[PDB]
Order: C-alpha cells, then structure tokens, then sequence
C-alpha cells in the first residue's frame, strides 16, 4: 500500500469500489416449468419466441397454475401479440386469490438458437421493464431453449445491466430501488441451478472490471489501481507482490519505465498469484495492458478521432485480468496456478517524458527505437511479457486496448486473437464460444516484419510503412516471447460500449472460462 | 505574493502605467455661440451634411478671426465633402500674424452617428494628431450629440491617442509627442462639462484593463495579476482579500483548483469590495473569467483557427472587473455594495494537469465529468459563482471570453449576453446603450440541459451532441447559481480587436454603467 | 461497340501483349542426383543454412574443374543466407567459355513462405534484369512442395516480364536442378499459363482509365472469349434497364461511356457436376462521385486500379479456358461502368431500386462497388449456380485490418470459405477469413429505404459492405474476396494481378 501523491488536497487518493451490490442481495429460486408456473407478486415475464414465422404470434405454453392467469394467456388472447425480438408488454390482473398481479412477455424473435447479440437485445428489454418500476420480484418463464452457458449468460448479463454505477453521483443519485427476488422457471431447472452462483461470481468479476475502468483517472491512477488491487487479493487470499520504480530500475524494465517517464505517479507493477492446493499441473500468465491515462504522450492524442477524453479506459486489460482474478480466486480451481500481471502506469507531457527517437532498452536487453510515443502500450507489454515468460510458465496470454485500428477492421463487437501457437489459440477461441464473449482470430503475417527493422537500434517500436497496425503490435510483442505458448487479445474496439457510455468489462469471463477448462 | 521564476530574467509584475500623458491634457470646454477663437495648435470642426450623401463642408460657427473666416468661407469650402471618416488640413496666418493649422472630419450624412460611426470619426482625428507635434488640439462640434456621446467621444479619443510603449526597449516612437491642451466648442457647453472627467475616469479604467490584457503571459500570470489587483485596491482604499490555495482547499473549490493544478503558479482568488457609505441598496457581484493563460491543457489548442498566440487575453474578463473596480473607486456611486470577483489561475500542460475524463467535485458538491480540459473557464466561472451568491447579492454578472463560436454568431463587434432574470438582461442591455459598448441578447435553450448529462458524474462540462458551445456554456453555469438574478456577458469576439493588434478593453464601461444606473 | 472520344487523340481500344517473350524461354528440369551442367549462361544456386545468416555451402557436384573450384567451401563462406542476399561472379569454365556463377541466400528456415520465396525470386530477377543472358540455370539445394515449385516459376516468370506497353534481351532458355525432378515437371507449364492469367490481368489493371474504360474493357473481354472459344454476352445500356440494374446503372451516370456487363461462359464436356459465378468489381476508374477522393490518403491518382476484380476474373477465364477442366460450368461476370462527377451523375441521398426489388439510400457514392455488386449478384443468383464468389477492390479499411499482403474473405457459407482457404493454400495467394457480424445489420436500417448502402456508425467497414452484399444472395453459397489492401503492389509501383491463381485453383480444387 503505497500513498497516492496529491497536487492539491482535494485529489482523490483511492478508487471508490462497491464490493457488496444490490446484485448480491438477491435471491435466485429455479424451478422446473413441469409442476408449473405460480404468479404472485412482482413481475412475471415470459421469454416467448415462434419459429419459422417471423413477428409470429405469442403462445404461452406452460401451465401457469391459476385459473384467472391461465384464462388471460389463453391463445385468443395473446396471439393479437408478436414476437418480434426485443418486443415486450406488460400484463394486469387478479388473480385465483383476489390478488393484482403483473405479467408480460419479452420476444425473442423466430430463431430457434439466440446469438450472445440477440440475448443481449432481450435482456436489455427485461432490464427496461425493471427500471421506472418499483418491485420485490421477478419471475422469468424460460419458453425458449437455452443450454447451460447460454441460460448462465442470460443471468450475468441480467446482473451486470441492471446493476448502476453511481460511485461519483453526489447531488443526482436517482432517487432506484433493486428487485429482492428473482425466480426462474425452465424446463430440466435442476440441471442449470449449478449456473447460478457461477453467473453471480462472473457478473462481480466483469462488474469490478468495469468499476475500474470507469474511473476516472484522477481516482484511478497506477498507485491507487495497484492499492486496489493489493486489496483484492487480501480478500481472496492470493499472494502478491508490487513491484516499484526501484525493484524496476534492478530488473531492466526500461522499456515500461519510459513510457512513466512523464507521470507524477511512479510505475507500481502487480503480480498477483493464485495457486491450487494440490498438485499444479498447468501454470498460466495473464498480462493486462495497464495505461491508468494514455495522453499519447509528445504525439499527443490531438488528431480528429482520437478520443482522448476516453483514454482512462487504457487500463481495461488490466481490469479484466483483476476481474478474472476475482472470479478464480472465488470459485478456486484445482490443479492451476495463475500469474495476474500488470504493468501499470500513466503516459503524460512533461519535461520529464519519454520523446519520439529514444532508444531505450527493454528487460530482455533489446534496444527499441520510439517511432511514436502513443504506441506505449505494446512497449510496457514488452516487458511485462519477459517477466512472465521468466516466471516459466505454460501460456501467457495477454489482453489489452492496443490499436484503434480494430475499429475498422473486427469493429465494437468482436476482440481479435493473435498468438504464436495454435493450439493456445484454439484454447481462446473455445473460452470465447463458452463465455459467449466473441474473439475472432487474427494473422501475424511475417512479411511485416521487416519493416520494424531499425537503422539504429535492435527493433523498431512502430512501422513506418504498414498501416496493418494491430497485426505490426503483435510481431512487435512476439519478439518478447522467446520459447512459450502466447497469444494476444486486442480489446480496443470491444472494451467501451459506445452507445451506452459505460465499460463492457470484456475479457473477465473469457479469461476465467480459460482458466476453469484448462 | 512572491512570483516564482524560472530564470532570473523571468519578470515579477506586471509593469503598469497609472499617470498616462492623457492625464496631463488641460481640457477646457466652451460655447460655440461665443465664436471659436483660433490662435495656436490644430484646429478641426466636426462636420456633417444631412440628406446629401458626400454633400459640401460648410462651416456653420462663428469664428472670431477676420483671416481664418475669410479661409472658411463656403466658396472655398466647396470642393470638400463630408463623407464620414474624411479629413483635411488648411494652414494660414490668423489676424495676429501666427500661422495655424485648421480642418475637419466629415461626419457623413445621418444625423444621428452610431458608435462605430463616431470611432470612424475619432480614428481620422488620431490620424491628424500621429505624425505631427502639436502641443494644443481645438474640437468644434457642428454636429448633434447627446451627453453620453459627447463622453464616447472623449473617451474614444483618449484611449485610440494613447499608445502602449511598456514592451518597447530599442523601438520606441522617438517622435510621439503629445498635446498638453484640448480645446472643445460645442453648443450647450455647461451641460457637457461633467462628462470630461467622467471620460478621463472610463478612458483610465479601460486603458488599464487594456494594460492587463496586453501584458503577456510571462508578466501578468496569476501572482502578478492578483498582486496588481491589490496594489489597485490600496490605491483607491478598497477592501481587499486574496485567496489561496490552502483557503481554496478549505472552501472546497474543487473546479477552479483542477484548471490550475498543471500551473506553476499557485491559483490566487481576487476579491475586491467597494461600499457607498450611507445606506446600502444594491449588492453587485461582478465576476470576471481569469486564466493568464489558456493551453487548452491535454485537449490542446492544436487545430488551424485556435488562436493559441492570443490566449493571453482569456484574462479579459478579469481586466474588465478590475477596471470597472477603478471607476467605481473613483466615481464613488452612493448606494451599493459591489464585489469584483476573479478566480486566477493558468491553464497548462504537465504531469501536473488535470485530464479528459477526470471528475471533479465544485464548491456546491457537484461532481463534474471534464470532457475536454480547453473548457476550462466555466470550471473557474463555477466556483467563483458560488462563491459569489455565498456573499447574498441582489445582482451576479459575469465577463468572459468564453466560446470561440462568439465570432460566428455576433462576431467582433457585439458581445452575447445570457442570463436567467429578464430585469437583469434589460439592466444591461441599458448599460449597452449608455456606455456604447454594444450587446445583444441571446437564449438559454433548455432544450439543451439534458446534453449535458452525465453517465457518472452529476453534471457533463461539455455536449456531446450540440454545437451551439456558447449557449451550452450559459448552461452549465446557470447549475451553479440557484436563486439569484445572474447574467453572463461572453466577449470572446469583442475581447480584442484584431485589426489594430491590440485589446479594447471591453466591457469596464458596460460595467460601471451597470453600477451607476443602479 | 466503339468507345467514345472527347478528342481524336483519345484511345479507342486497350494495348494487349499477348505473345511475350516468357513463352519463348524453353524450360527443362534436372535432377540433382547426377551433378549440374555449367556450360552456358547464369547458375544460380538457392541456399540456405539451417546458423542465422551464416556462410553459403553448395552442396551439388558440378561438372566443370573451374566452376567447382569457385564453388570450394573456402571460397564460398565469404558469402552469407541471410534471405535475399546474392552475388555472382563471372569467369570462364573448362571450355575457355564464359559463364556467371552464383547464389540467392535462402535464409535458415527450413519452410519457405510465399512471402520469402517472392524475395527469393526478387533477388534472381536483379540479376536477370541486369544482365545479357541466352540460358538461366537454377540449382534448388533447398526443399520445395510441387506448388510451391509452381509458384516459383510464376513468379519468377511474372517478375521478370516488364510492362511496355506506354513507352515510347530476354533469356531463351531455363534449366532447373531439383531432387525428384521427375514430380515437379507437370508444374512447367502450368506455371507458364498461370502466369499469363496474371500478366493479362496486371495488363488491364495497369491500363489508365482514358485507355480502359467500360468499352474498351468489355471489348477486350470479348476478344479474349473469341480466342478461347468461350460464349460471351455484353449487355448494353437497354437490356441493363430492361432488367432493372438500377443500383448499377446509377453508378455509371455521370460517365461519358456507356455501363457494359460482361457474362463469359465456359462449359465443360462431360456431366456438369459443378457451376460457379465469378464476379469481379469492374470500376474503370473511380473519382468517388460527388463524395469526391479529396481527402489526405485518399488515393485517387490510382484508382484506375479499381477494376482488379474484373481483371482476375478474366485472368481466371483465360487460365480456365486453357487448362480446360471436366465437369464444371464457369460463368465470368462483371458489371463495369466508371464513377465520375457530372451534371448527370447519382447524388448523396439519392435511393435507387436494385433488379431485386430493394430500394437503397445512397449515403456516401464512393461507396459504388457494392452498388454495382449488388445487381451482379442478383444477375448471378438468377444463374442457379452452386457457389458465387465476388471478388472486389472494396473498402480501403482492409489496409488498417489485413494490410498489403492477405487478402480477407467474408461469406454466408462455412464449406465454400474452407474452399477458398486451401485454394489459397495451393495458389500461395494469401486469404483470412473475416466475419460478417450480424449484430451490425442494424445500422443499414434506413429511414426511407429498404436498406442503406453505408452504416453512419460502424467504422468496421469491410464487415459493414459484406453485411450489405450479403441481402442479394437468397439461397445460395457466397463468399466474397476484398483485395483493395492486396491488389496494388505500392513498393514495385505496379499490380500484383491477385486473385488469378486463386480463382483457378478454387475451380480445378472444386
Ligand atoms: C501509433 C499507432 C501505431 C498506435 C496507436 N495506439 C494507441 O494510441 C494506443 O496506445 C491506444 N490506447 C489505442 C486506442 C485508440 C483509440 C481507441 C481505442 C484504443 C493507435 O493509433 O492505435
Ligand atoms: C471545448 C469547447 C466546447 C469550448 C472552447 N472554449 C474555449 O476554448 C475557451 O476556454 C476559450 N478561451 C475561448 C476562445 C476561443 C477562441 C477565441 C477566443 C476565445 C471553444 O472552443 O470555444
Ligand atoms: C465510403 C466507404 C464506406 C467506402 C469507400 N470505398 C471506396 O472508396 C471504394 O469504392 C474504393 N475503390 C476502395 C479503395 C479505397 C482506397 C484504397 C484502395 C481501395 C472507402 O473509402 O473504403
Ligand atoms: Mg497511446
Ligand atoms: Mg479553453
Ligand atoms: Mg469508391
Ligand atoms: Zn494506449
Ligand atoms: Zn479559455
Ligand atoms: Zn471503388
């Protein structure tokens, strides 16, 4: 723990982080639809789809165990209604024992599998019916078919939306109050009851991720980002240890050191470890980019599009490997041990910055020239990939808000994977298809290489030729990886949801999913 | 008080000039239906011709000099017109055998001349008085003006005739010489006599204002500008109190201290107090925007059009309150109580510097999410306006050079006024007409607010969406008064005339109209 | 028909070489195993060493007492691998005749990649270029597949072939040393072909927009169907509207040529158990429209290059044609106009309806290839083929994603894709698949239109134009080929003729 340096005294000196939410709070009761649906207070809504037939009609199929409920369902009635995704209606009436009750329905289109997109249309409907709405309770009514990574999807995503931020509302807290219950009715319920707690931890994990990530950069800094994270695993019981400037400079670090160069905080490096109490049988490096505030530095963040007012977010690789730590450190999977690692700190404009053309040298001992003083992220990656690598490791596996040109080449949706194993890679890309968050795997195409060819130093840290830029990072990275399983996850166009201004958390469950099935 | 340098040639005041050369004119005025005696110096009717556009000069007064009439007469007058802002000298020997230069300005063919029309006149006059060393100018008006006019006029001619020589060293004007006497015939003459040192009062006031505005960034920075504002108020016994940063802290000033953070000098809060003895009936605030230099900070002004070379005016607004503080000083109006509010601080880059996104917490418990660090004003503006309705006025008032979209809407001649009280705006837009400083209302569109918004702090510095900045600013700073008349004066465009390269100083007539027509 | 003209100086048809001096070299192949021949002209031998750029060692026996001095270890360990390096020397062999003598450094891997075999092949055609030679003689102490072999040739071949066509000495004969010669030598000449497909193409690339516009280039085609006994069909301005190319013919309304759609056919003998629909995007040249290339990086100076889809696709028909394969039915579409700006020409919002029905709101008209793809497309569909694949110079955000050296490919059907990827695979044309992502769909809803021709938001917009091409396939397995970061070699100032190779082995595959 380490005192966050203040320019004035009104400088926060710590993020502000919820670890107890209203979310916690909740009580989840699964039920089989076989003994069928009882209706009482809250809000029931069911999940209604009709195949084949685009904006078919509603039929409500399961037995809702009430007289006067099960004559208002009846197919006369609601086939005046369709299932056009994300459409919904809500429903009032008494009940068999003289009780108002509220019912509705939420579509969910004419596709029989919903993609992680289409579930997110309709829980974002669901959440909608939630807020505005003071109540105790909802029941959800499973009428569509789901497996057991895509109902638990269902519940994290539920979690994670209806969940509000407001740790810097002072004067304009919304004057809010969060479901007690939450019931739902599938059919086989005892099967998926296991994916409850499961969707709780990975909703905290993501949630926490995303706490981090919104904060502003004043709060969340590399001293209070690495506090935060000490704190975290005093909570979970895993080991840790921040490296500072000293134990850097004794390492070699130069290459992170000079992106730090420039900032009033000092560089805290984390390196947290979880171990299984049995035999470990595969060890796990996660490298976070960890840019508290990327300014871009003396090529500052100035061009049209740059999106500097967003760059706090330039510490979301870091977050979603503390996200992961959190959901490993909680559900303890046996046979492992992982390395949470992250080199934090701020890139700034100062006298005391790093320029374009220092050639600075990183901890394996290659010389780097500086092309560009807004590529710093893949230069404290260089040397947060030779520590891990040294601490002899099966797979590293790191993920970071690298290059804006994702946006133009996978988009807002979908993270690219690039490695140097297949097989690694392969890994990913099944951790992505059961976190249900997508990664699409991208090339390091050698031809490229050539062109981080220096005049002066060992390697280039920027193309002057190749606008390919995320593939040209990730040739930049390998060269830091010298004889293990590595791959690399590009994160920056998926990491902020642009259209509801707020962090995705994105990586916390795919990087758990990767840890667990391993 | 002490100004910190970073070399020894880094100056520590701001040089200023109190007894100008304006000050030693003997000023005498007289009555035209006397006759105007001519003896010595330049001589020069103001002259116009009503309905004939260019129409002849004629020389309607009574001369009292057989010569100079006989040179006068319309038969030699009539190859001249009138045509405004037109000039010509005559030279001859008077009936005492002493050579003398005589003229006239043509004042054009509308009988009521606009303020810029008699700054066209006032500018040709100056033409006469540079490049020749006279010791006497006589001014016969054959015009039509009322006593407000008659004051611009003066005032006009006092301000233009003065050149600001503070910053010269090796290329002073070995030439300028100024007159020691100003002879004024005009119609009505007692009536016109209180306004001459009513015009040297606001001639001062401006000029001084102009003085701040001029100095550079390295001589007028917050120390220096504080310290010249306590130095103004020993002089003309004002109360006096600057603020902090340890009293800023205290006060919980949250927003104006983040703008300063990346500054090397310490932020310093002007508070100036005139008291009418005797009963007090209006308390004034009068709140001046003062950043000694605006960067733009992270979000620099980097953009072809940003004017970084000027942003040493974006104190203006301080200079106008601080020249106002003088004539009220020195007028001494009965009746009111009038606070001259600036907070003072210097917008930069460093590792110091608050960021995009940063949230800030204002003096009113707001938070505040930045989205761009060159929107810094309504930052200061904020807590000085609180600040200002903590002290229980009647009346708040704001100068300051604000948005750069002023240019597009009003452009250079007219200020924007804004405000939430119809009484206040029509006050000053009364005070326009008076002074001659001219302004023109503008809305606060509502509709607007909800732009502002923010996903986690109370409130958003800046829109994402709507252009329309200087109504967007007028927004923002209505959430920091709650329940007091207030208007916001942006001079942006107004603030300095960039045809003559040089301030005008605007807005210390404006001001203390306010002051005396209440 | 006959291309219009603004001034009699203005040229009415396209320059076509033919016949080159590549189908001239006669070409052997050797095996190793009994020692190299240094009688005549150049050896070059490709080297490597499995130590990083460490010293050259020839390891083939040579049947000249001088040339296998020069050849000595000792001598030779002067020189080094590291890839692309080379020297040569001449001297005189037992005969008193003159010879050269040299290497290629072929690095210290093991596997070759398309990409160092190009280098490879660079460094040999200095050399050629450079010097005047009747015999070129290659020695490969390195190991080669059959179609990497093959990709040798065609390269070297396409290299060292120099375009002359605006401007106002070759080797006769090529001996080659390989281990089991024998298998490489049905690489010969298809080699030769496959070369040809892609000079021709890179031929009508790098043909100027005032030489190859939309007449002038469906001319060409015709010419080439007619030398290699294809059917051929332009449809013309009337039939185009009879059909109701709207999408189509709005692009081409502010040119001076008239739109031209060719449709090639190539039919085998035997039961057709295969039909195919190559599309190509065929844009003569384009200025942008009224959203006009004017911005920084914009490129327009090259945009006669905009036709390389139609380009591969001829090329393809003329490696089709040749090689002729048993049971497939091939038809070569493109739907060519150029984009101008005009009095006449389409505007920003305008919405046109496409031969399918859609109406699309044009939002941005450099976004004109996907038009014109469209009601190709439609036309294709109307086919009943079994796979349609377009392949287009479509969004210059493919520099930002895959860059200079892979082409992406997007489509609605898994099993055509894997086809395309290992046609990729055996042409050493590189292709990555991309996605078409469906949650980006949304942001083609227009207000007004059926659909939008550009998303406002999505800046993916490769993935955006694939979303887009993807409403005008019904029923039928699509894969669509952009090659606008690919098609352009930028560093050796001249096309790449990509996408020849590729289509070919996707037709002989599959
Ligand atoms: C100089 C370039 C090769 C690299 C440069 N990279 C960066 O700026 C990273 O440090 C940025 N964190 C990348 C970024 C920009 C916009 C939105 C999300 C992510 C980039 O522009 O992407
Ligand atoms: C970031 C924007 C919404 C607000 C911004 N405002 C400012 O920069 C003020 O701090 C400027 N001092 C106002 C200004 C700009 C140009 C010329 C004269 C005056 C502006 O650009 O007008
Ligand atoms: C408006 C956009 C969505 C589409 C636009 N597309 C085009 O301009 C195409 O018609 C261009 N022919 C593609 C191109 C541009 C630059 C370099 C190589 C290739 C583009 O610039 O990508
Ligand atoms: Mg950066
Ligand atoms: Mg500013
Ligand atoms: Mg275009
Ligand atoms: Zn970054
Ligand atoms: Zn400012
Ligand atoms: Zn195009």
């Amino acid at each position: 723990a380490s005192e966050v340096p203040q320019v004035v005294s009104l400088d926060p000196t710590s993020i502000p982080i919820e670890y107890n939410t209203p979310i916690h709070d909740i009580k989840v009761q699964v039920y089989d639809i076989k003994g069928g649906c009882n209706v009482e207070e809250g809000l029931t809504i069911f999940l209604v789809n009709n195949p084949g037939k685009e904006n078919g009609p509603v039929k409500i199929s399961s037995k809702v165990n009430d007289k006067q409920v099960s004559e208002f369902l009846k197919d006369e009635n609601m086939e005046k209604f369709n299932v056009k995704l994300g459409t919904s209606k809500h429903f009032y009436m008494f009940n068999d024992n003289k009780n108002s009750v509220a019912v509705g329905y939420v579509g969910c289109g004419s596709v029989a599998d919903l993609s992680e997109a289409d579930m997110k249309r309709v829980v974002l409907s669901l959440v909608t019916m939630l807020h505005d709405n003071k109540l105790s309770k909802l029941t959800v009514v499973f009428e569509i078919n789901v497996d057991k990574n895509l109902f638990r999807f269902f519940l994290e995503t539920l979690f994670y939306e209806y969940m509000t931020d407001e740790r810097f509302k002072s004067t304009d807290k919304n004057v809010m109050e969060y479901i007690k219950h939450l019931g739902v009715y599938i059919n086989n319920a005892d099967t998926y009851k296991e994916e409850v707690e499961k969707a709780r931890v990975y909703y905290f994990g993501t949630y926490y991720a995303s706490q981090l990530i919104a904060a502003p950069s004043n709060y969340c800094n590399p001293v209070s980002l690495s506090n935060a994270a000490v704190e975290l695993a005093q909570k979970l019981n895993l080991e840790y240890k921040i490296l500072g400037v000293k134990e850097l400079e004794e390492l070699k670090m130069g290459a992170y050191l000079s992106v730090g160069k420039g900032s009033m905080y000092p560089n805290k490096f984390i390196h947290l470890t979880y171990k299984s109490k049995g035999d470990v049988k595969k060890k796990i490096a996660l490298v976070g980019k960890g840019i508290t505030f990327d300014s871009g530095g003396y090529n500052l963040k100035a061009a049209p599009g740059s999106m500097i007012d967003l760059m706090k977010f330039d510490m979301s690789g870091c977050a979603a490997v503390l996200g992961c730590a959190y959901c490993v450190g909680t559900l303890k999977p046996e046979n492992v041990e992982i390395h949470f690692l992250s080199a934090v700190c701020e890139n700034m404009v100062s006298k005391n910055s790093y320029r374009p053309g220092d050639i600075i040298t990183a901890s394996n001992g290659k010389t780097i020239e500086v092309g560009n003083t807004d590529a710093e992220g893949r230069l404290t990656l260089a040397d947060a990939l030779v520590y891990a690598e040294k601490l002899g490791v099966d797979y590293i596996v790191d993920i970071a808000t690298l290059t804006g040109a994702m946006l133009y080449s996978l988009g807002t949706s979908y993270a690219g994977v690039f490695g140097n194993n297949e097989e690694l890679i392969n890994k990913i890309l099944q951790s992505s298809k059961t976190s249900n968050e997508p990664v699409w795997w991208l090339p390091i195409i050698n031809e490229y290489r050539a062109t981080l060819n220096s005049k002066y130093a060992d390697i280039n840290q920027i193309s002057s030729s190749v606008k390919a830029s995320s593939i040209v990072a990730s040739l930049f990275l390998k060269e830091f990886v010298q004889n293990t399983a590595w791959a690399h996850i590009d994160i920056a166009g998926v990491s902020w949801n642009f259209k509801a201004r707020k962090p995705k958390g994105f990586g916390v469950r795919l990087l758990t999913e990767f840890v667990l099935n391993d």
